[PDB]
């Protein structure tokens, strides 16, 4: 697929220390289209089930959306393509073969703009998955990395090396998203990226981009996007499906956060 030149592939140098966690990133399609991003999550009870976290806006929230899915494991460039050089603006290698199809919505809520869906089949060992921890603090944290798949192609990794802070979609005053400044020449998201993690730089989910004004080109503050917390999911809308946490801590260990779990 094709996105930003100023993106970075994540078999870049970029990855490192990080190879847990691209592991935990899939593209999918929504009726047949490639639509979204979204990616594996533990849960206390560290079982594997298969809690694939997006974004609300990419109308997987519905039976028959959600049954309609195919998600992409490993889409992404065989070689590290220079970032801000044509090279990485170019259509990529990827493979699109390593795919499963089928999910059903556990909860999804509009506010902090989540769906956490339960994909049909159970791992597949040759897909070497990874279901990432999460942190459900309410904090800032001093950076934050993105995992993603911008216009839907091969994946892609965004840090930020900036203080995170809180405001409403759209930026005003409010409390469920977190604001991300991307780096002034680095990667950032595009559409598509949507419902890709954002995680803390100890590799936790923190939440799921809901979108902003970044682009390659964007400069200043307007080189940022916005995620809906965790935080806020948490409790999301009141009753099971609409928040995170009966099915994210169904032991009821009373976690704030916990690590990831490989396959």
């Amino acid at each position: 697929g094709v996105s930003g030149s100023c993106n970075i592939d994540v078999v870049c140098p970029e990855g490192d220390g990080r190879r847990d966690i691209i592991r935990a990133v899939g593209a999918y399609s929504k009726s047949g289209t490639l639509a979204c991003t979204g990616s594996l999550v533990n849960n206390t009870a560290n079982d594997r089930k298969m809690y694939f976290l997006t974004a609300h806006h990419c109308g997987m929230g519905t039976a028959s959306t959600a049954a309609s899915i195919v998600v992409y494991w490993n889409y992404q460039n065989s070689t590290c393509r220079a970032p801000n050089t044509p090279a990485s603006g170019a259509n990529g290698d990827g493979s699109m073969s390593q795919t499963q199809s089928g999910s059903t919505v556990k909860a999804t809520y509009a506010t902090s703009d989540f769906t956490l869906l339960e994909l049909n089949n159970a791992a597949n060992p040759a897909f070497n998955l990874f279901w990432a921890g999460w942190d459900r603090r309410d904090q800032n944290y001093p950076g934050a990395i993105a995992i993603h798949h911008p216009n839907v192609a091969e994946k892609r990794i965004s840090n930020s090396t900036s203080p995170t802070s809180f405001v409403a979609w759209g930026g005003g005053a409010g409390t469920t998203h977190l604001n991300v400044q991307w780096q002034p020449s680095g990667g950032v998201t595009e559409p598509g990226s949507s419902g890709s993690p954002i995680y803390s730089p100890e590799k936790r989910v923190l939440g799921q981009l809901h979108g902003g004004p970044s682009s390659c080109s964007a400069t200043g503050t307007n080189r940022s996007d916005q995620y809906g917390r965790v935080f806020t999911s948490w409790t999301g809308g009141g009753a099971a499906a609409s928040r995170l946490s009966d099915w994210l801590d169904p032991a009821s260990t009373g976690a704030q956060f916990i690590d990831g779990l490989d396959s």
